[PDB]
């Protein structure tokens, strides 16, 4: 009677268990920029996505599904009961609290680690082998509280970190050279905000070091400026912010190359933040980015790059500032 | 001398005429859904992004160069002058006003005909040689207007009609069958809107037609609603729209779907607005879905469709609704 | 003090299980074109071949791994002793003997049979939960024998069978009527070599069924001669080889798109060859191609085309002759 | 009342210019890895093939064609006549006499300038336009054979030169260093042969520089012997071949990573071979690896690379050398 069985003859019941899950929490801009650019890379075989407010997160899931004909990711879910992300590879984390006009930066984080308390616990349960991935700001005070709650190793607990600072920064030196980003190298390490750390030693296009050439480089008395652009850098949010309102595009790219990396095992050097104790010199448990090596366990390596003094106390005064938030915070 | 001269040798002055630039006219969700998908496909050299407000769109401008790094589109430009068009192989119109919850695409019309009689010159002037993609709603009448004003011969002229509409379908078949899309076939032809027209003798998996199988297919006396899924169909803006306000991301996927035959002289067949005088019985200048041959050239060929006398008299009257609108348009 | 260690320090061991590792047996033209096209889609993290040629062997490894920094697969391996194959999704057959000067059919099969009875029980032994896809020909009874010694359930037993027969349909339907193969629609069933069948009622553009345009279509008097392109098909590997000295391009792109819906669960459907026992008439343990759903855990489920009596008596005949061979063969 | 007519109704007549047309020169081994490895990268929308032998080009030619419903690339084309390669964008030359030890390298100059004589002003009659790609070997020498033929500006003649060579290096360098060859920074500079160049200052991990952590690298008395990774380099090709009778894999990779930065415009930089009189010390008219900025008006820039004094001696004479064998030819 039924056209379905009129027309196909089933051969195999349904035990779907997925094999290469994502998921992302938070269906704001950020998390939508992350989900569109994971699924135009091909590189879960299911998505899940997962937020407190349902209409919105119903809404988006449909959006997406009407577009299947278009993608090769076969299976898109949503829900607010962490069910629909059950046995993920990897889950973002992009949902967190909303700023408040006099708040101090205390109160902010608290906030923070509140909302974190249950979405936390609840990753763990229904994914209890994934990676973490946090992108929720600010990322490195986040990304401990994320390793705190969830009781996770630290290779599992990345937080995106200078990953998108480090791309903003090897783009605006393709601007002033006239080549590529993906030819122009150079690193921001450290704290994600306006304490990053340029590291000025690296910088170089075909492995000429730009340093060694134009010895003034990063001195604020270069005639070339060459230190104003590591302002711009860390300034890009406020821009693109003041302008329209938010930014989404670049982070969702930035993050979908971290994914990538992860998925498919590649063993690629980012800078991203991780667990910093007991390397460059810190004490405490502080998440600071570095360059790591990122494939299928997480991060399993860490590159020891070579800094100056100045470029060391910064991190070490970055390291002191986040413990002061963290041994505060109400867990 | 400067860093960029120690560094660099110039051995060649270039002027720059891109090969292979599109433009998108609008940066709203639509649009910058367009422009995502566009990008990461890798279907143009350069993107430009034109628009009124000046401010929202150099943050949109700036937040897709920010992202360079993980793209292979090497030129992102934006302005309100339409001199950062020039020279575009394919202009993309996405601006105007959108449907509210529960109203009809048809209510649009003469908002966004005064619209396009400011945008339409301005692209002809800058880029007289591309092909127009109209996007914006009602998208049958704005492709005739774009037509009347541009001055292009028809094959130039190209609406994204029902390409989205039988995208919908066939998830929503494939939902049904326990099959992906891509192995659903179904065409939805006519008004991108509330009268247009499933052509139930041409659904098909593996060959084998639907409506022969289960002759009751797209009549209300079959147990299984198959009619209700082309409801399904033309409510689904509807239901996006009182979830999150406005859809974006399938439109912007099928926009791709679109510039990806034209820019690679696929010559595939798509369900989209092109001018019908002279077919299933009409002699007016209606613009509406029917499966177009398109490539490099636009629109080059027509598949005449096999209808019923019910399916060709629903074409008839959605043809005579459109024309009674667009005889009292003053441009 | 080496210089690994004074770069990197590393944070965890190891034991590397690849998640999504494809295994190609033979290392001769079409074994390498399935290589080549399998690694430029993305679709693995591991590969491994496996030939008994072993300088031979060795050479194409290193040769493909010398292109690693423009892949996304990081590990190629290469081996005699199969294991190197331990832990793949999928493991692809194109080993075997060529057809040789005065030798019979059951001659021939039995001298591929002894070659299957060394490679599959050494696959079976190190990915007992693999699919198998086998290419070598005759395909139809070498994938019955592959199903036999390896004691898999049907559903992970695939034969190309008649996948590329139909890639090659629609693009000389293309050819005739100026539109690309993707928008041309046709299939081609049952014993892949000079007795498939093709589906005249199936073939369609948007839908439209060319043999209700065209009613000639398909009969030896036609004065377009459409059965002649069915002649072509089967003709084809024949005319390729006169020219160039073997056939490898084709089918490894074919090869590569059924290991997409394999490896991402796509549910696409394909005419490919199964254990059609109790289905289309057939009642004793033979493989042909009909239209299967296939996706992560292989065949799931079958289309049922309707066939007219003549073809009905087509595909009997093929079962048949193919039990014929199958109850004299040695195992 | 032919099919093709009572299905498809004709708008527009054909004038068809492709407007990203590549043709490859040779259909060899590497001709054809560079052909597949195009089209998998979806970097033209027509692609020609020309050479001498007519029955291998054909059938090169159909193999191809029959995977085009795998494809994106909608028109491929062959002849022995070089007006199949009318208005090419980018040709690739492969054709000519092999690189064999045992052979005098002087009298496979004289062989392989006589093929081009025959091939380059075949090649520029029908595409007065072009940039030239020169891949067959001695590249160098070649290249510069190519430029004089045609009188072509020199930004739009380059040879594959080191390109390659430096992409081994970094697989070698990830081997040791347990990262992905993305992640690892190195370039093999000069003449292509056993007399290339390793600019050891310039390798590097996450812009750390290897040489200033251990400084013996690149030296005799090194303990890990880096200098025995370049020995490996420079005799891969000879291994392969001794092993497998030919190499084409990497080499076809490599070849459309070069079309990629062309035809997208990518300005990326590549160790590969320009007519570097006035720089580096030279003042004849010789070509060498230099990293190069590439993008669709050919090689542009420079990069000035800081070499020792010995490193810097090794270029001049390597330039004398070529410019030895040059100065006896006529143009």
């Amino acid at each position: 009677a039924a056209l379905k069985d009129q027309l196909i003859h089933n051969l195999l019941k349904e035990e779907h268990v997925p094999q290469n899950k994502i998921t992302v929490v938070g269906v704001g801009a950020v998390g939508m920029a992350c989900a569109i650019s994971i699924l135009m890379k091909d590189l879960a075989d299911e998505l899940a996505l997962v937020d407190v407010m349902e209409d919105k997160l119903k809404g988006e899931m449909m959006d997406l599904q009407h577009g299947s004909l278009f993608l090769r990711t076969p299976k898109i879910v949503s829900g607010k009961d962490y069910s629909v992300t059950a046995n993920s590879k990897l889950v973002i984390i992009t949902a967190g609290a909303r700023q408040q006009e006099g708040e101090s930066r205390l109160n902010l984080v608290q906030r923070n680690v509140n909302i974190f308390k249950f979405i936390i616990p609840n990753v763990v349960k229904y994914s209890p082998h994934c990676k973490l991935l946090v992108v929720s700001n600010p990322v490195d005070i986040l990304t401990y509280v994320a390793w705190k709650i969830s009781g996770f190793p630290k290779n599992r607990v990345i937080g995106s970190g200078c990953n998108l600072d480090s791309a903003r920064f090897r783009y605006l030196m393709g601007e002033r050279l006239g080549v590529h980003a993906l030819s122009c190298h150079g690193w921001i390490l450290g704290e994600h905000g306006d304490s990053s750390v340029p590291v000025w030693s690296g910088m170089n296009v075909a492995g000429v070091s730009l340093k060694t050439l134009h010895p003034e480089l990063g001195t604020d008395a270069d005639k070339e400026q060459w230190k104003q652009v590591h302002k711009q850098v860390v300034d890009s949010a406020y821009e693109v912010i003041k302008l329209k309102g938010y930014t989404s595009w670049a982070i969702g790219l930035s993050v979908a190359d971290l994914a990538e990396s992860i998925m498919k095992n590649l063993r690629r050097v980012h800078p991203i933040s991780t667990m910093l104790k007991g390397l460059y010199g810190i004490k405490e448990d502080v998440f600071l980015s570095v360059p790591c090596v990122l494939g299928q366990n997480g991060i399993s390596d860490v590159v020891k790059v070579t800094l100056t003094s100045e470029e060391e106390a910064h991190l070490k005064k970055s390291a002191d500032t986040l413990w002061g938030i963290q041994k505060e915070l109400q867990f």
